[PDB]
Parts: C-alpha cells; structure tokens; sequence
C-alpha cells in the first residue's frame, strides 16, 4: 500500500517522541541511552527545521503518526552544508510495509528538489535490514566502521553509506542561494 | 629532533587560535570557514580538556608553540563513548619535520593509557600527507565519502580512518571507571 506521508508539525512531538524513546531502549539505531524528554525532541524538532531540512512523518490509516524521518547536517560546518543525513524511525507495528522506503524516497526527493548534492546514512549497529532499506534507494556503502558503538553490552559497527543527490559532484552549487546559505558567517 | 610536546595551557590560546585561522583560510583540514575568535577557541578548549581529553601542543627551539593536536568525541552520544577521534594542526613552519607523527602518536598513547578503544580520523579533503601520517601510526582507510565538502572553489572528498585503541573490541570496557563515565545522563 501507499503510505501516506506529510510534513511533521508541533502537535507530532508527542508520538515522535514515544517512537524514539522505544529505539532508544530496544534498539542499535540510535547511539543515545537514555530517552530524550518530549522538550528535547521539540527542540531538536525546531532547530532541523528552522535550518529548512524536511522532518516528516508517515502516518496509519487513522492519521495517527507511526513513523518519522528527517535530513539535518552531518556536521554543520561551512564545507559541508550541501551533504544531508537521513534519520528513519519506525514503530515496531509499522515495519514491513514499505513505510522506511516511502519515508526515504521522500528525504531523497525533498533534499534533491531543496539542491543538497550528497546524502550520507550513518547506520547504527550495521543493521543488515537498514543497510539494505538504503541500498534499494541506491545508497552505495562505503565503510563499516568496526567496534565504534557500545550499547546493550555488546560492541557495535557503525555503517556508513552515501548516495549523490542531483547534479552531485558533476556542477558546482549557485551561489546564494539555499542550500549554499547555511552555516555561513 | 625529536619533537617537544606537552599539555595545552590558557596561555597558548593565542597560538592555537592563529594556527587554527590559517588552517580554516588556506586549508582543508577544517570545512569551518570563519576563523573562530579567541574567545570561542577557548570554549572549545575548556569542553575538550573538561570531558578529560587530551589536548597538546608542539614547540619549537624557543618554546613556541608551533602546531597542536587534540582528541574529542566523533559524536557525543552514549555509545560512541570508547570512540574518539583525532584532530591535528601544524603551523606552515612545523611541516615536513615529523612533529604531526609526534602529536598522533602522543593522542594515541595519551588516549590508549585513558581507556578509548577505537580512534577515527575524519581527513578533510583526503590529504595525502594527511593520510599518510595516520597510516604509519597503525590507521586504516575504513572509506571515502567522495564530493562531501566543497571550499576554495571545489568539491572535496573526506577520508574516514580508523585504529584501534588497547585491548579494542577484544574485552569489555571497565565499568563506572573513565571513559565509562562519558555521556551518561
């Protein structure tokens, strides 16, 4: 089925908020050990925002909010501001329906039409299931960075994986225009 | 000779902040592009050397301080809490004179002896000499992320590579003991 997505809003946070909380307890993910507070995620929330990244998210067929993905910086320094990383989080009832592909396409799409020229996904854990969601949206992996992560009592690899967006490496960006207009002072 | 290192102090600051301004204008070792102040050099020192990492420099005959070096966090999220990484910087009179092997050598050591376990090198446009440096000190290229910065005109490629620390993934780190004590809120 077609998921159904849209723009996150303020009214989101709670539901995004007990979505991270279950990957952050049960899962390699996310890197973070305790559960952000709904405060915490609303400020992260305004910051990627306010920054003109895409935060979405995919919603049942009730409009209940199930799942959610957003691009911020992989670093925010200057040299880096046309690179994009995505972040997908599923609840657990919302996997195995194509949601992480849709949820992905979008930030591909968004950041493409936005002028970002690379996207990076830093894969916690290595999961087989999250490097292979972003090889089917033609990432291509470039490093497994080994024994990088310790959670849950085991020692984690860290993935990371890189698609081109756009024109890529084969045009310089405009000046002036976004997204060459972040981190500039 | 051999190189004279020791432990950065509030008076290098001048230095530091100097050697760093003619790393973000003329380099690529830092995608920064604003030289930062002195004053936020000095955040930036008082962080790194409160989370209780290294943070050193290099004299010369005459006791200045002629280059640099420090680990930190590759992120600061829990679990990367074993992982550190690398940042070197050499005045122009510094190069060519071993003290960059002197410095990483000193933040492997320094780092080993701490109780890390994994060091990364994020290497601003895949520097060559930059690269060669980290691997006589035992690093391995993990990636390339191609085209993931762009300054001076051009897009640039950053070289990912990594050594392990100690004893690495082959013991489980001691708890409740530095550097277990990081990131944990």
């Amino acid at each position: 089925m077609t998921a159904t997505l849209r723009d996150a809003v303020a009214a989101d946070l709670r539901s995004i908020t007990e979505i991270y909380r279950e990957s952050v307890l049960n899962g390699v993910a996310t890197y973070e050990e305790t559960p952000p507070s709904e405060a915490e995620m609303a400020l992260r929330f305004s910051t990627i925002t306010g920054n003109g990244y895409p935060y979405v998210v995919a919603l049942d067929e009730r409009g209940a909010v199930i799942g959610y993905a957003y691009a911020s910086a992989f670093r925010n320094r200057t040299a880096y501001r046309f690179l994009v990383e995505d972040s997908i989080y599923l609840s657990p009832e919302a996997r195995g329906k194509g949601i992480g592909k849709a949820l992905l396409s979008e930030l591909v799409g968004r950041c493409t039409a936005l002028g970002f020229r690379q996207m990076i996904a830093v894969i916690g854990g290595a999961h087989p299931s999250s490097i292979a969601l972003h090889r089917a949206l033609g990432f291509e992996l470039q490093g497994l960075m080994k024994a990088t992560g310790f959670k849950h009592g085991r020692w984690l690899d860290t993935a990371f994986m890189q698609r081109p967006l756009g024109e890529g490496t084969a045009t310089k960006p405009t000046e002036g225009v976004y997204p060459d207009t972040l981190y500039r002072s």
